[PDB]
């Protein structure tokens, strides 16, 4: 097993067994609350439901809970493994459910291998569950089970295989047809394979506007022809086309859309020559796609390529369809899931792809929205609800949409989507630039944490790393760590680069009158930190990430000495604390020992600019130990800093001084100090000295369940970032992601000048 | 209906459910998605293919029970349907999680028929690691229990019958063993041997009783031979030899009276006719069967242990199912065995028989209070012993020390710290003749203070001496509609009989510090100064203030009047109660910029409090550098750590560190293995006021941990100052700990 395999194995091993747990929604520790929960004060909701049964949806979590039910017979690529071993997949499905829609998930791995036991056992769980997701059931049992369940149950039932990927496939097909200006009246599709996904795709395409005679079904044995005596399954013979294309090679003559859903290797360049004008190719059977996009473009440049892998664009992911469907169904309190909801979802996905703080560009490489696009939910969950306003079988029938919009936004706070949006923005910036990752120089080439994070960063295509150090030693360390992904990395020895002496001359010219001459300049450039700073300054790299193996002072001194600050800029750290519904920005945590009022105001302005880059209105607060006291010492300095920042940036909302609770709690400020101009809480917090900010952010990172990312060195001319020496692998990954974002922004700003 | 509306908020409150499901493992990134979803999620699956039992090592099956039901008998109500019973099942689940740390699902089976219910629960076997099916109808409960025990391996447990049996046996064994009678030969009569009483009688006969040695008289008369009224196939398991039918003749009141059903049937004439030492268990209906006062008045020589929460000797299921099911789960036990039931009842009896002290085992402490922390820590290991002895646990058994460590970790400070503080307050009050500490509140006309005082006086913690106008505060109390405050003591500072003596003593204290008789008379009108003088002169045990005014103006009179003891420095002490440990931040209120000696003294004081709370203190002098010793704060922190080490050479106090290095053992061991601090630091000493204040306030607000404080340490007497931005529950916690400190200081002053 590789390093990733071992990490995945230990993912469910370390700490508490499993991944999911059940906790009280609100705190319950007091004896009065315990009596409210144990003494017969909890019988009152039962009596309330007694007079109104359906009202239970508002009297419990049933309306916000989804079953995830499987028998362990179609677990990914494992085939039949039994319900016992199908538990971690259900846990992962529930994790994805909560991540992408915010719905509580109950994973039930029922041991009903027989169809009758499944049907007569699932039906009895109806009154206590708000919706069921069937999955991981092998054919042909799954089709019959779902068909019986849909009629025999009065609450929505969804199958991730019978109505799963086919929604994203239909959205991609709609976008491809719009690109090719071809209507659904005369379209040719050959759905290779005879699995659940193939039949689901065929059914939804037929219900979408395709003609059943035009479409054909192909499998391992061959194309189902008229009067076929092989494959006596009812579902297989249902999608039987009267033709003579049993041969695989000749079955694709004049094929408008490949939509291939068979194992890898079923497509060849000679086979690719058999497609019709402007064909569309779909991958299948991860992790090996049906055909590589590069060879498809080389052989047939007029074609359109869609894949099921993260590496190549146009990723068909099953996570785009189910979470929004279920969120819309439950919030609208729908009593069933019909084809109208799925068609509405397909239309919404196609519309979103056709048309944080930015988006992609419509084209041949963007037919469906990326799975990391949060707006997906906001653009398809209401639409399903819209279908619930027309199709029917839905109670409640919410009359508002903005309230629904903000309710949906409440379930996608920064703690869930901030890093995902940052990585998506990095990908958008790289792809819009031609497809080159920013060059990030790592002075610590022989650092275990840096290399272990570089494996993930290279796999995720975030940055192009340039490790500094002796090539032999870093290669030995990579081989010892067993990372078969950094073997092709670029390693640059400091005193071997062709531009090394140019860097020495540049540093000598910069600081000739600051205590450095040629003899000292060469020795300084021998250091990896100074060489990395010079590389970043001179344009040989976009950014740099150092300080993992040394203290912050001697890791940030070369950056300030070489790269320096820009006009009217002060170097300053900056941390993002990603809470449930907001992210706070603490500044500064790393550089300034005891900033004055002017320095505090400048730090506040820099932090506000960084916040505004992310599309969030900044509200600065000058933290202190006193609430608008203005007394001698820190309160006076914070008051003066707030006034200076207000004069510099009048349109903002700055106020000081105040304590942390007054700043970050709008209710406290409104109740106690209604005169202050800061309304709604503060997302930017400027600290009086270094000890306060450093200790506060480290304590929040350690003992607080919230996640902090940083510190990021702001106020420097180029994109230089220093990691805290106590960082972890994930901290390095996040910091490198945001360093790549900053480097791309700085490079784009430089170019557009 | 706000009590129901509280759960309706729990059902809306930006959260539409009483319970919710979160992810213990992180899920925020594409790598995390690959780890949790396909194709990475296939990697553990192939691991489980070799051995199915490895699910207990991979998935959350081990810590997963369910409250299965059908709504046939839900709480104090008859048949209601599976749909309408969900809130009570969710309450059972949250009780499970709170008192045992067990994740629990809420499944309702919409089937009154036995066959479908049994089929569904049997087929849910690999889904769940344990079954706590509860609130099903009877006597079909016996049938479903037997069928499920015979069908699948995982332990099926009916909470009602067996938990009632365990609690009844625990209350009965100690009572019988102290009444000069035996539970095996002396003819006990009891009341009931059916449904839950059937399990009660089975537990009794397993604990010494029998069918022939013990004559059983039922709640529904008697289930002996003859009369066939209200008979079923599962009732004659305890036929007796008494041949009478009427309660007067069938029941002669021989040894005990354990009623579990039917309305109140206990007459004073019958209690007089009872032979000797009436042991009465009158849980029965949701409503009390017979009130304990009437039964006690009927027989003065009677020892009555009712089964209601309104009276002492409480009987509850929280001493039953949680600990025993935790024990069964931890060993991956197969099915449910009687031996574990007798082990649990013996553990409860021993715990009942054997902070500062505990309530005397007499007529009031037959069983401990049904929320005590030691209950689980005692019952669960014994249930594990029984499960191992019965040979039903497939999983191997390790040393019991690690098991006890895990059981203790199941209930960290965040769940039990305030409750244990309240219990210690009550124990100190009981050990002091029932007197409560007198706490004087300078702000007698503060809405938050009065609202918190309602709960504080309802919980019997402190005695308010609210200062201010005797009429204005009464008007405020009437406006806020708090009845319990109608009997509190209101003192006008300028009209108290001891006002002039206090003025004279204040003038004597600070005659050479800018205060003369006129200025002392002017200052004693201040409620803060008067409360401080009251505490200093012993007329009140403690005081809390600052809920409306800023900290400086609220703490200056305390420092000027009460002062600091020898070798003491005033400091603010905050407790951050995390899931596994509690940190102590100091100082957060007073010292603008303490020096090395001041920081060392603050650390010593904080270590003293931590030692008082029964935890080994580990001190860390926080800074922005990691053992750098550079000019400025790092050098001051290093010097302070050295001074504190020389002062108390038995604690582990380590240099200057960042917060992450201090509170994380892994970072400390990996980066700085040359240090003397091991296992993390539970005491943090900050270099200045801004750092500590901002850190504690930010942790309180944006963190998910509970911060209680700040507490004023280093003063001669008990006197705390609340934060201006405090809430009602914060005031409640601060007053609880102020009362605890006042009791400790009064006890210290009583001697010498
Ligand atoms: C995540 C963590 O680990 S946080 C740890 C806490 N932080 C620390 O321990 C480090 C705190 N900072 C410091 O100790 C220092 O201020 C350092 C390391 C930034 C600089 O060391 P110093 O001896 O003060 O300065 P140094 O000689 O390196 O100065 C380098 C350059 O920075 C510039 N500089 C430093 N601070 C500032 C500032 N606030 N504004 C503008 N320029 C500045 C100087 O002008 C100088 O430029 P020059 O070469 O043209 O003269
Ligand atoms: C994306 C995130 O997460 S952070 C988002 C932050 N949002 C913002 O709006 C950031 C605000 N702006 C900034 O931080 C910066 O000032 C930026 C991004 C505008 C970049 O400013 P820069 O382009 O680096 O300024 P710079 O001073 O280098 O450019 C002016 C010229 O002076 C030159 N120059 C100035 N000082 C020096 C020096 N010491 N040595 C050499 N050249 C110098 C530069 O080479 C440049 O010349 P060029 O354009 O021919 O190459
Ligand atoms: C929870 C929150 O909101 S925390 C808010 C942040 N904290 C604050 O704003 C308050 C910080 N503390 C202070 O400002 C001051 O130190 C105060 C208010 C406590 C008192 O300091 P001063 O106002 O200078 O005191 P003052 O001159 O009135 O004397 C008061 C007494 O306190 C004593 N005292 C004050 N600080 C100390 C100390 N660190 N050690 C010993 N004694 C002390 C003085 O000796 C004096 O006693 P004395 O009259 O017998 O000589
Ligand atoms: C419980 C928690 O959570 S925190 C745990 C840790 N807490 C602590 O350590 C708090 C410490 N608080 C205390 O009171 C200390 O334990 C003590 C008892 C040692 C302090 O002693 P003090 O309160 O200073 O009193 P002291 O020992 O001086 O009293 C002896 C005599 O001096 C007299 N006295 C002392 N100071 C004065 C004064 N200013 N004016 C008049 N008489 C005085 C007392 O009247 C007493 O006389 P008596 O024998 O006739 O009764
Ligand atoms: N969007 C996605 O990335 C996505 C979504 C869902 C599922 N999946 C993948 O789908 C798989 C599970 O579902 P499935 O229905 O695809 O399983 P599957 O039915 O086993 O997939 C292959 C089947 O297609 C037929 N087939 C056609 N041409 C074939 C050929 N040349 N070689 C072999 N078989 C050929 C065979 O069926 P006959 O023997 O009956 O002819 C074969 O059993 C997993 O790999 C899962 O990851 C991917
Ligand atoms: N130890 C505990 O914490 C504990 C235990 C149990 C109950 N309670 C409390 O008691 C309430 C629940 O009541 P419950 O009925 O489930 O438990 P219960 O009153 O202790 O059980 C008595 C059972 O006997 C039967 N019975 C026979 N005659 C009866 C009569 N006249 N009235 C009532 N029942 C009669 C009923 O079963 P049939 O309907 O099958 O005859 C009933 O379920 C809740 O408030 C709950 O909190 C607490």
């Amino acid at each position: 097993t590789t390093n990733f395999d071992q990490e995945a194995l230990l993912y469910h091993q370390q700490g508490k067994p499993g991944k999911i747990e059940v906790i009280s929604s609100k705190p319950c520790a007091t004896e009065k609350d315990l009596s409210l929960a144990y003494s017969p004060g909890v019988a009152a909701p039962c009596k309330a439901i007694a007079k109104d049964p359906a009202k239970v949806y508002d009297y419990t979590a049933k309306g916000n809970l989804v079953a995830v039910i499987s028998n362990g017979t179609a677990v990914l690529g494992l085939g039949n493994i039994g319900p016992a071993a199908g538990k971690p997949v259900m846990e992962g499905k529930g994790i994805l459910f909560k991540q992408f829609a915010g719905i509580d998930v109950f994973d039930i791995e029922v041991a009903a291998t027989d169809v009758d036991t499944f049907c007569n056992a699932v039906r009895v769980l109806e009154p206590t569950f708000g919706g069921i997701n069937l999955e991981d059931i092998k054919a042909p049992e799954c089709f019959e089970i779902e068909e019986r369940l849909k009629k025999e149950m009065n609450i929505p039932v969804f199958h991730d295989d019978q109505h799963g990927t086919a929604i994203v496939s239909g959205a991609a097909l709609l976008n491809a047809c719009s690109i090719t200006n071809r209507k659904m009246e005369d379209m040719r599709i050959v759905v290779n394979g005879a699995g659940a996904s193939a039949n689901s795709c065929a059914k939804i395409f037929i219900a979408l506007g395709a003609r059943r005679e035009n479409i054909i079904m192909c499998d391992s044995q061959g194309v189902i022809y008229k009067g076929r005596t092989a494959g006596m399954n009812k579902y297989k013979e249902y999608f039987a086309s009267e033709t003579e294309a049993r041969t695989l090679t000749e079955a694709l003559r004049g094929a408008d859309v490949f939509v291939g859903l068979s194992v890898a290797g079923a497509l060849t360049p000679e086979m690719l020559k058999d497609m019709a004008k402007d064909p569309i190719i779909f991958a299948m059977a991860n992790p090996e796609p049906e055909i590589t996009p590069d060879k498809a473009r080389a052989a047939r440049p007029d074609a359109i390529i869609a894949t099921g892998r993260s590496d190549y664009p146009n990723q068909v992911n099953n996570v785009l369809g189910f979470p929004s469907i279920f969120r819309g169904a439950l919030d609208t309190r729908s009593t069933q899931i019909n084809e109208e909801m799925k068609l509405a979802a397909v239309h919404a996905l196609a519309k979103l792809a056709r048309m944080g703080g930015k988006s992609f560009k419509f084209g041949r490489d963007y037919l469906i929205p990326k799975p990391f696009d949060t707006r997906v939910l906001l653009w398809v969950a209401p639409e399903v609800a819209k279908a619930a306003m027309k199709s029917g079988v839905a109670t409640r029938a919410i009359e508002d949409w903005d309230q629904y919009r903000e309710s949906l936004e409440a379930q996608q706070g920064p703690s869930k989507v901030f890093i995902r949006s940052a990585i998506n923005r990095v990908h958008q910036n790289s792809e819009a630039n031609g497809g080159e990752l920013p060059r990030i120089v790592f002075p610590e080439g022989t650092s275990t944490k840096v290399l272990k994070a570089l494996a993930t960063l290279v796999e995720e295509r975030i940055c192009q790393p340039i490790l500094l150090g002796y090539p032999e030693r870093v290669k030995e360390k990579i081989k010892a760590l067993d990372i078969p992904l950094l073997n092709d990395v670029q390693i640059v020895h400091p005193s071997s680069h062709p531009k090394y002496f140019s860097f020495v001359e540049k540093l000598y010219s910069l600081r000739q009158r600051k205590g450095i001459n040629l003899g000292e300049a060469e020795r300084l450039m021998a250091d990896p930190n100074y060489f990395a700073a010079m590389m970043v300054n001179m344009g040989e790299a976009d950014g740099m990430v150092s300080g993992s193996s040394i203290n912050y002072a001697d890791a940030v001194r070369p950056i300030l000495q070489t790269i320096g600050t820009y006009k009217e800029g002060i170097p300053a750290g900056l941390n993002f604390v990603l809470l449930e519904d907001k992210f706070l920005v603490l500044a500064d945590t790393t550089v300034n020992f005891n900033p004055s009022a002017e320095q505090c105001a400048q730090i506040a302005l820099q932090a506000a600019k960084i916040v505004e880059y992310f599309g969030i209105e900044p509200r600065v607060a000058m933290l202190s130990y006193s609430n608008f006291s203005g007394a001698e010492g820190t309160p006076r300095k914070m008051k003066k800093a707030a006034e200076i920042a207000r004069t510099l940036r009048p349109d903002l909302m700055i106020e000081g001084d105040m304590q942390a609770d007054t700043a970050v709690n709008p209710e406290i400020m409104e109740r106690l100090f209604p005169f202050s101009g800061l309304k709604g809480g503060a997302n930017v917090l400027v600290f009086p000295n270094l000890e306060s900010s450093n200790i506060a952010y480290k304590l929040i990172q350690q003992i607080g369940k919230a996640e902090v990312i940083g510190p990021f060195l702001t106020g420097v001319r180029r994109s230089a970032n220093v990691l805290q020496r106590t960082t972890t692998v994930d901290g390095i990954v996040n910091s490198v992601v945001f360093t790549a974002l900053e480097a791309q922004f700085i490079k784009d700003a430089l170019k557009a000048r």
